[PDB]
């Protein structure tokens, strides 16, 4: 699977029938149809920069993974009773500035989107166990609006020249990804899925109302990562965003 004409989002259902399921992500958040939910607590993140582990070129994207053997780095609050353990963050982006985010807000497409993913360590003993459970994953998404260069992206951007081609990986340490979150954590929440195979309907989404910035030249660094292995002809990672999927009657809730 990928994001090409032949292996891309509109082909995924051939191998992953859940792609046409009832809790698929991302979605368009229509703000006139969201229902403010007064029981939603504030989102609380508390991450230890010592859990940051490694950065990896996974061919369609790159991931920054964290040690997840204990509760040094956790998400609590929001719609959750359980505490969720941080395991990764990564980005999605598009061919040009005009699209690139996965979620849209009232039809508006942003330039990129940051996903900070976590697994339910109150209920499950590993990411592998949690990843297929209805309540197993909690992902914060933050919409990225093209404009001013974002300095908090810096350590991440500087690391990519060491993982230029598919399968390359490098240590990436002492990094607290709450520094990338917008100053207000007001959010939307809905029940959905991983946005690429295997597309498990295991994700509680937490979408921030406030965007963060990214420059047109920062976006170019993402798109200059390569999806081919070292020594093959260079294939730029131009985009990795899935189109928005039908709500199928789920309700998007607002904390604000
Ligand atoms: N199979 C297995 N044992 N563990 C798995 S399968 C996918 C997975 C999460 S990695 C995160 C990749 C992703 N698509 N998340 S997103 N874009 O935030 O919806 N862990
Ligand atoms: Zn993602």
């Amino acid at each position: 699977w990928g994001y090409d004409d032949k292996n891309g989002p509109e082909q995924w259902s051939k191998l992953y029938p859940i792609a046409n399921g009832n809790n698929q992500s991302p979605v368009d958040i229509k703000t006139s149809e969201t229902k403010h939910d007064t029981s939603l607590k504030p989102i609380s993140v508390s991450y230890n920069p010592a859990t940051a582990k490694e950065i990896i070129n996974v061919g369609h994207s790159f991931h920054v993974n964290f040690e997840d053997n204990d509760n040094r780095s956790v998400l609590k609050g929001g719609p959750f009773s359980d505490s969720y353990r941080l395991f990764q963050f990564h980005f999605h982006w598009g061919s040009t500035n005009e699209h690139g985010s996965e979620h849209t807000v009232d039809g508006v497409k942003y330039s990129a989107e940051l996903h900070v993913a976590h697994w339910n360590s109150a209920k499950y003993s590993s990411l592998a166990e949690a990843a297929s459970k209805a309540d197993g994953l909690a992902v914060i998404g933050v919409l990225m609006k093209v404009g001013e260069a974002n300095p908090k992206l810096q350590k991440v951007l500087d690391a990519l020249q060491a993982i230029k081609t598919k399968g390359k990986r490098a240590p990436f340490t002492n990094f607290d990804p709450s520094t990338l979150l917008p100053s207000s954590l007001d959010f939307w929440t809905y029940p959905g899925s991983l946005t690429h195979p295997p597309l498990y309907e295991s994700v509680t989404w937490i979408i921030c109302k406030e965007s963060i910035s990214v420059s047109s030249e920062q976006l170019a660094q993402f798109r200059s990562l390569l999806s081919n292995v070292e020594g093959d002809n260079a294939v730029p990672m131009q985009h990795n965003n899935r189109p928005t999927q039908p709500l199928k009657g789920r309700t998007v809730r607002a904390s604000f």
